[PDB]
C-alpha cells in the first residue's frame, strides 16, 4: 500500500514523502520543481516489480514548504545531496537506486561522488551543466509572470502535454507557488555545480539518459561526457519528465537498470 | 563570379555542378534531396574567404536527372563517394574540405574512409545510422503521396521555414521530383551502410556535427560514436538542413573548420 505522510528531520524541514512497496529500496527524486506526485503512476508499477520506492516533495517545494530558507536558496547537487542523506538515514534506507531529472540528476551524481556508499546505483537523467537561454533572466520579472512563463515552459517540453495536463489541477496550483522559489534558488547555481568531473563518476554504477524528444543541444554535453567516461548512456521517450510522459516506459527502465545491480 | 555547368563523366552520369572563389577546395555534398541550390547563398560566402567552392546535383536529381538507373538505386555513402571522386576527377579537384549531411555525411565518411588521399578533412553533419520511425515504410507507397509526405517532412525539419519556402518555386519543383526516387534508393540502404566503424574515422581529420534543434534521438548514435572515437562533435544551429536555416553560421563553421588544416 502507498503510505504517505511527513517527517521532520534534524535541519529543520518538514518533509512530505511516500514509500510503497518492499524489497531494494529505489528513490525517485523530482526535478526542480519538487513535486513528487509526478511519480504517482509509475510508482505503483516499479513497487509491484519488487521494491521498496521512495519519494518525497523537495526542500521548500509544494508540500515540503515547511522547511527553513535555507534549504531552497543557493541550491547546489551536492547540498540536495546532504539533505537527501539525512532523510535517508531517518527513514532507515542504508543503500538504495536512485533516480532524478534536472536538478535531482545533479544529486543523483553528488551522491554518487560523495556518498557512494549509500548508492546501488545511479540513474541520472539531465544534468544541467549551461543554463539555457531561455531561463537567463527568469527571475527578472514579476513572480506572477514567472509563475505562468514556467508554467508554458513546463508544458512545452513535457513531453505529452496532455499527461502534463492530466496531472490534475491539485498539481498545476501546488506548481504555480514552486516555480518562483524554484527560480530564485536553483537555475544559476545548478548547472555549474554539476558534479560531472571524472572524480565523480566511477566510484558507483551509472546509466545516463537523456529525453528521445529533447533538442539536442539541450543535453548535448551528457551525452558526450558519458561516452568519454564509458558510462552506459542512451535516451527514453519523451523530454524532460519521462515519468510524467511515458510512465509504462519509465517505469520499467527503473526497474531493469536496477534489479540487473541486485545481489 | 558563379560558374554553373553540366559534363558527362564516365560513368553516364550528366551532372550540374556550380563553382565559385579560388583557392583550396571545399565541397558540398547536398543532403539526400541532391539539390545543390540550397547552398547558394552560403556559397558566396565560403568562396569569399579565399575558397573555391563547388556543389552540385546529386546523379538522379534535380538538374543531374540524366543518369542511369545505377546510380540512383541501392544507393550507399560508397556508391555515391564513388561517383563524386570520378566528377572530382573530371573537374580536376585534387583535394577537398568536404561537407555534407545526411547521405551526404554518408558520403563524406566513406571517403574520408575510403579515399583519405582526396579529402584535407571531413565535415559530416547528421550521419544517418538508423531509419527513423516515419521512413520506415515510405518506400511502398506512392509518387504523389511520397512528394506530398516528404514535402512536408522537410519543411518541418528545416529549422526554418520561411527560409525553407523562400527557396522558390523552380527549387520545390524540382524537389517535388526528387521525393520519390530518393525514396526507393536511399532510406533502405543508406543507415546500414554508415561508415561510422573504426577504421573509417581515423585516416584524416573529422569534425562531426548535429542539429542543435534536433531531436536527440535521431543522432544519438553519432554522438556516441565521436565522443567514443574521440573525434570532434559539436552542433550547429538548426536541424537537417543548416545551410538554408542558417547560412551565416554554417558558412563560419565550414570557413574556421577547414582553415585549422590549412597550410
Amino acid at each position: 500500500t502507498r503510505t504517505r505522510g511527513y517527517v521532520t528531520t534534524k535541519d529543520g524541514i518538514k518533509w512530505y514523502y511516500e514509500q510503497e512497496g518492499s524489497g531494494p529500496d529505489v528513490v525517485l527524486i523530482p526535478d526542480g520543481l519538487g513535486e513528487c506526485q509526478m511519480f504517482d503512476k509509475p510508482m505503483s508499477l516499479i513497487a509491484s516489480n519488487g521494491f521498496r520506492v521512495t519519494t518525497f516533495d523537495m526542500p521548500g517545494m509544494s508540500r515540503s514548504s515547511d522547511a527553513p530558507p535555507e534549504t531552497y536558496q543557493d541550491i547546489t547537487g551536492r547540498k540536495l545531496a546532504g539533505y537527501i542523506i539525512t532523510l535517508l538515514d531517518t527513514l532507515d534506507i542504508k543503500i538504495a537506486s536512485v533516480w532524478g531529472c534536472a536538478s535531482g540528476a545533479s544529486t543523483v551524481l553528488a551522491l554518487c561522488s560523495d556518498y557512494p556508499e549509500r548508492v546501488r546505483n545511479g540513474m541520472p537523467h539531465e544534468v544541467p551543466t549551461e543554463n539555457p537561454d531561455i531561463l537567463l533572466h527568469i527571475h527578472e520579472v514579476d513572480p506572477a509572470t514567472i509563475s505562468q512563463e514556467m508554467a508554458a515552459n513546463s508544458r512545452a517540453y513535457s513531453g505529452n502535454v496532455e499527461a502534463w495536463d492530466a496531472l490534475g489541477p491539485e498539481v498545476h496550483a501546488r506548481l504555480h507557488d514552486n516555480y518562483p522559489r524554484w527560480a530564485y534558488g536553483y537555475p544559476r547555481t545548478i548547472p555549474p555545480s554539476a558534479p560531472v568531473k571524472t572524480e565523480d563518476l566511477h566510484k558507483v554504477p551509472i546509466d545516463w539518459t537523456v529525453g528521445a524528444s529533447t533538442p539536442t543541444k539541450l543535453f548535448f554535453e551528457n551525452i558526450v561526457i558519458a561516452a568519454r567516461e564509458g558510462i552506459n548512456i542512451g535516451t527514453l521517450p519523451g523530454n524532460h519528465f519521462p515519468y510524467v510522459s511515458h510512465p509504462e516506459e519509465f517505469a520499467k527502465y527503473v526497474v531493469e537498470t536496477s534489479r540487473k545491480y541486485l545481489k
